[PDB]
């Protein structure tokens, strides 16, 4: 009983990944990246009309276990890449020149025990040592100036880096997929909420990308194009300058392998409803930020590298 406008459970959202492939053989390619530490396979999606030597963008969901928007907008995407392709101009074109690998749960197991055990759980579900406390951030377990000021060497902490950089399988699995296909892949996007706003590099440490510049007016004009819709408002900039410190994230590891367009959206909302964002926010939420990331989509296409 799946549902593009309701949360669906890792069982309902597993057996989509396979119907909305079969549905769709010559737009949808589903395969599996790796292991969970449960044991629940990392399923990925690639979207787009097959060709030879396309470039592509890679678009994560669900790092964080909480934040059931960010999973949400994911199977949205593939829904509107589906029923708009060779009806709509823009989609059509975007789907023939590139390819998007679409990630739609990254932390599986953390996902499953926001349904089961604990809505509020943010890491994932592995063990520690000396410690009955369980997890790790993801976005803290990255190789990219790893376990610094903003990240936690304690188990117990929200914001723990782990035992080492890519001690998670999760994490491993999204770095050596990007490894694997880096000559291919032109942007990196990562999916999240709450707050509203679009980080690109760095967060690390303070510190200005190389084309600053142009990261700040592609985030400016993307934020324009999703308030047209409903006039959500959005807030852009580099992270430890407009958030915090966040060492070890996805984002900025991305930057420094050579993917110059790196970022990170904050979906709905500002604090009302926070990560427990209604179902009848879903549609609503997804509409507007389609045409943001379709914007980028667009620059990326005229700006290949
Ligand atoms: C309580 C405390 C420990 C903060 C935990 N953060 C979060 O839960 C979320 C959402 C939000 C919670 C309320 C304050 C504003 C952020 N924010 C979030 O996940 N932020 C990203 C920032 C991404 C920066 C790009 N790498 C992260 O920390 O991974
Ligand atoms: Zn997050
Ligand atoms: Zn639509
Ligand atoms: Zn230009």
């Amino acid at each position: 009983g799946h549902s593009y406008e309701k949360y669906n459970n890792w069982e309902t959202i597993e057996a989509w990944t396979k119907q909305v492939t079969s549905e769709n053989p010559d737009l949808i390619s589903r395969t599996a990246i790796g292991t969970t530490f449960l044991g629940n396979n990392i399923y990925l999606l690639k979207v787009g009309k097959p060709g030879p030597n396309k470039p592509a963008i890679f678009m994560d969901c669900g790092i964080h276990a909480r934040e059931w928007i960010s999973h949400a907008f994911c199977q949205w995407f593939v829904r509107e890449a589906v029923l708009t392709y060779g009806y709509e101009s823009h989609m059509t074109e975007f789907l023939n020149k590139l390819d998007f690998y679409v990630l739609p749960v990254l932390n599986i197991d953390g996902y499953i025990y926001t349904w089961t055990k604990n809505r509020m759980w943010r890491k994932t579900r592995s063990t520690n040592a000396g410690t009955t406390c369980i997890g790790t951030d993801p976005n803290r377990n990255f190789d990219a100036g790893w376990c610094t000021t903003g990240a936690s060497t304690d188990p117990c902490d929200e914001t723990y880096c782990g035992s080492a950089a890519e001690s998670e399988k999760e994490t491993k699995a999204l770095a050596d997929f990007i490894r694997n296909n880096l000559s291919s892949i032109k942007a990196y996007l990562s999916i999240h909420s709450y707050s509203q706003h679009i980080v690109y590099p760095y967060s690390y440490d303070y510190k200005l990308p190389e084309n600053n510049a142009e990261l700040n007016n592609l985030a400016k004009a993307a934020v324009k194009e999703l308030a047209t819709l409903y006039g959500t408002k959005y807030t852009y900039g580099p992270g430890a300058t407009t958030l915090y410190l966040a060492p070890g994230g996805g984002d900025d590891w991305a930057y420094d392998q050579g993917i110059k367009y790196s970022f990170t959206f904050e979906l709905r909302d500002k604090g009302r409803y926070g990560f427990i964002l209604p179902e009848s926010q879903i549609q609503a939420t997804c509409e507007e930020t389609m045409l943001a990331i379709k914007y980028v989509t667009n620059y990326v296409l005229g700006h290949l590298y």
